[PDB]
């Protein structure tokens, strides 16, 4: 009775998709079989811009998108692209993500033609390249692919590197053919997309967050009885802790595979981490405010207040 086609970019093997399958099963049972989610991975329904427009228009009922692709439709959510924003402690990050701060980000979608019903962690990003990236000076003049975010372009600019937005489904080929030197992603994404076949170097950095937003077409959402709306939200929240543990463990598994495949892996040096943060924050925050305006200032303030309380 209430079928929803929900698309996303990732391999079906990864924790987001597995979690969405679990959500689908539980929602179908808890709604007397009436709400049926069908999940389409791997850009099957389009690249993320196409899926986002599809959800807004209602050609598809939903998408799970990284925040990094949503700043055109919703500049406010791009705060989540700022490097080194989240605490290292995952539980404290969750207090931010699931508390007043994250709630304000979900609410910001209402006026923009999406119903954002939940946000899930979905890993932290690491640098890869075909040129050495062992020191901060090494990044100068290199080019990196980013997700479709002006904030992420500024991230790389802050350390003298260039960045261009390329669709995820084209990324393997882009790396293979030297369209860019490098990219950034969680280790298990690097593994499942086989970016180790086309990148020689990896820096374990966790310098920025990959943040998932669960978006429904508003008319679809509104067509659902209230009790089903509540069941869906609660089910996403119920499945979340298992998804995060699967995602954390997948990074460990992925690192072993990446090292075995012959990628040179180094940790981000502490002084390089601090220097990156100090250079990247002003530029990425200014970019965020430039596009989000006063509402972005409001979210920065709310983040600072909640971070101080929590951390
Ligand atoms: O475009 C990407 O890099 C990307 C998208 C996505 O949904 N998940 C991910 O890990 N990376
Ligand atoms: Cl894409």
């Amino acid at each position: 009775k209430y079928e929803a086609r929900i698309g996303h970019l990732e391999s079906p093997l990864q924790p987001r998709h597995q979690g969405l399958e679990k959500v689908a099963k539980l929602v179908k049972e808890r709604t007397n079989g009436e709400v049926e989610f069908k999940i389409f991975p791997s850009s099957q329904l389009g690249n993320q811009r196409q899926m986002n427009e599809g959800v807004q228009f209602g050609t598809i009922e939903g998408t799970v998108s990284a925040a990094a692709f949503l700043g055109g439709f919703n500049p406010v959510v791009s705060i989540m692209d700022i490097p080194f924003l989240l605490p290292v402690d995952r539980a404290k990050a969750q207090e931010l993500r699931q508390g007043k701060f994250g709630k304000a980000l979900l609410k910001s979608f209402d006026s923009r033609g999406f119903k954002a019903i939940a946000t899930w962690p979905n890993g932290r990003k690491n640098f890869t390249s075909n040129k050495p990236i062992s020191t901060i000076a090494d990044y100068k003049g290199q080019s990196f692919r980013v997700m479709d975010s002006k904030i992420l372009i500024e991230q790389f600019a802050a350390i003298g590197a260039s960045a261009i937005a390329l669709p995820f489904g084209e990324l393997y080929t882009a790396l293979q053919n030297g369209v860019v030197d490098g990219e950034e992603n969680p280790l298990d994404t690097i593994q499942r997309m086989k970016f180790y076949e086309v990148q020689k170097y990896l820096v374990t950095s966790e310098h920025g967050a990959m943040e998932d937003y669960v978006l429904f077409n508003p008319s679809y959402w509104e067509s659902l009885p209230e009790n089903y709306q509540k069941i869906i939200v609660d089910t996403f929240i119920e499945v979340m802790p298992g998804v995060e543990a699967h995602k954390e463990q997948a990074q460990k598994d992925a690192l072993e595979v990446i090292k075995k495949a012959g990628v040179q892996v180094t940790p981000l040096q502490a002084a390089d981490r601090a220097a990156m943060r100090e250079l990247m924050y002003p530029k990425t925050k200014a970019a965020y405010l430039a596009r989000a305006g006063a509402q972005g200032q409001e979210l920065i303030k709310l983040y600072e207040e909640e971070y101080a309380r929590i951390v």
